[PDB]
């Protein structure tokens, strides 16, 4: 994992903050680069320090078109930082929101194409990303999608005194495989359910799975064989790929390899 010098950063902007810390539009210097600058909260313990810079490492290991990248740390000195290339367009829900009703199913397909390419990386290294979801999907000013994870899962609001602490990363009830819920059991396939809960916020739009029901309520649902509705102007080839990325049998769902290779075709016809 490289360490950047801090002469060849500067940051420009605050652009989102929250308890993990902030994270910064800068420059990074060849001519300079645009690039997300991730700090860490003053107050950190020696394990989220630890944590911080593990996260980075495990980022530095892909090397992928449709995965965001990482172009270092700063560890030696304060605050430190992990920096990334800049998504123009920040996260794809949001992104969809405020582009709603404004691209081609074809463009909107192309985006799922890309998001699945870099899953189908990440299968391929045997990592299971666990939160697969628009909001982790990043997009830059050419509309290319890319799989990230900031961490939401892994941020802790448990008492530093708290007798029971949440251990292993709180879940996204909406986005898990049933399987994955009930016996922890994550899998590249239960990514791949993740990645039919992305198709359908796409073709929305990006609107809430489930939205109307409580994480209870979207569990019983699930289990009554319900699945989320096809959306209005989405393809029946699309919302069939949905559905068997939905299939209760981990073992029936496609690979992130199948997939890419059907939105391919669908693409090319
Ligand atoms: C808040 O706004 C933004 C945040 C961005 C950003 O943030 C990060 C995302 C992920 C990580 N990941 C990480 O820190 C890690 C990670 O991702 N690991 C990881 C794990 C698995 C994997 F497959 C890939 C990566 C933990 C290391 C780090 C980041 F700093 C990275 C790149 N571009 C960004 C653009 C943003 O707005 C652009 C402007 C948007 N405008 C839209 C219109 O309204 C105004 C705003």
């Amino acid at each position: 994992t490289t360490e950047i010098h801090p002469s060849c950063v500067t940051r420009q902007k605050v652009i989102g903050a929250g308890e993990f810390g902030e994270v910064y539009k800068g420059m990074l210097k060849k001519k300079e680069v645009p690039v997300a600058i991730k700090t860490l909260k003053a107050g950190y313990t020696e394990k989220q320090r630890v944590d911080f810079l593990g996260e980075a490492g495990i980022m530095g290991q892909f090397s992928h078109h449709n995965i965001i990248r990482l172009e270092g740390v700063i560890s030696k000195y304060k605050p430190m930082m992990i920096i990334t290339e800049y998504m123009e367009n920040g996260a794809l829900d949001k992104f969809l929101r405020e582009k709603d009703g404004e691209f081609s199913v074809l463009q909107l397909v192309g985006m799922l194409r890309g998001i699945a390419a870099g899953m189908k990386y990440l299968a391929n290294m045997n990592y299971v990303h666990r939160d697969l979801a628009a909001r982790n999907i990043l997009v830059n000013s050419n509309l290319v999608c890319k799989v990230s994870d900031f961490g939401l899962s892994r941020v802790l609001e448990d008492d530093p005194e708290a007798t029971y602490t949440t251990s292993g990363g709180k879940i996204p009830i909406r986005w898990t495989a049933p399987e994955a819920i009930s016996y922890r059991k994550f899998t590249s396939a239960s990514d791949v359910w993740s990645f039919g809960i992305v198709m359908w916020e796409v073709m929305t739009y990006g609107e809430r799975p489930y939205w109307e029901l409580s994480n209870h309520e979207v569990m019983k649902a699930i289990n009554d064989g319900f699945r989320l509705p096809t959306p209005m102007d989405c393809p029946s080839a699309i919302y069939q790929l949905m559905m068997q990325c939905w299939q209760q049998e981990r073992a029936r769902r496609p690979k992130f390899a199948d997939i890419v290779s059907i939105l391919d075709k669908l693409i090319r016809a």
